[PDB]
């Protein structure tokens, strides 16, 4: 397990435009196009993201590349943002997969956002980071995934990702 597959299997995989679990116009593994709900506004957005004439229909391999920059976009967000890096900083490898998972679902300034969390997590007070991390909208809307990754900053192990 890494965070490709881990993500991989959060996100899915779809070579055509789709709507997210918030509705909003996705496409590939995850990729966010855009919060228009016009389905024009993502066509246009999925062409200049892929730099050709698309029918709102990608490869595989366009989707992996998408994949690929979302992924590191992720990680550089975190790095760039004064409160996730020392967090990010303090934590092992696998723990670290989970807050790039938080990040690639609901932004850098989203999760920045989760003080308390964050202070519990750079404490090492895994137990009580995972109770208040399910205490939030993210956990309420997409539980099942939640508690995976919330599962992951608990233990440390790929175990919530085991036979998926
Ligand atoms: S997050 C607080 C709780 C814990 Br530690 C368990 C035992 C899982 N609960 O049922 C809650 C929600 C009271
Ligand atoms: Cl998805
Ligand atoms: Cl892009
Ligand atoms: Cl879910």
């Amino acid at each position: 397990m890494n965070i490709f597959e881990m993500l991989r299997i959060d996100e899915g995989l779809r070579l055509k435009i789709y709507k997210d679990t918030e509705g909003y116009y996705t496409i590939g593994i995850g990729h966010l196009l855009t919060k228009s709900p016009s389905l024009n506004a993502a066509k246009s957005e999925l062409d200049k993201a892929i730099g050709r004439n698309t029918n709102g229909v990608i490869t595989k391999d366009e989707a992996e590349k998408l994949f690929n920059q979302d992924v590191d976009a992720a990680v550089r967000g975190i790095l760039r943002n004064a409160k996730l890096k020392p967090v990010y900083d303090s934590l092992d490898a696998v723990r670290r997969a989970a807050l790039i998972n938080m990040v690639f679902q609901m932004g850098e300034t989203g999760v920045a956002g989760f003080t308390n969390s964050l202070r519990m997590l750079q404490q090492k007070r895994w137990d009580e980071a995972a109770c208040n991390l399910a205490k939030s909208r993210w956990y309420n809307q997409t539980p099942n995934r939640a508690k995976r990754v919330i599962t992951t900053f608990r233990t440390g192990t790929w175990d919530a990702y085991k036979n998926l």
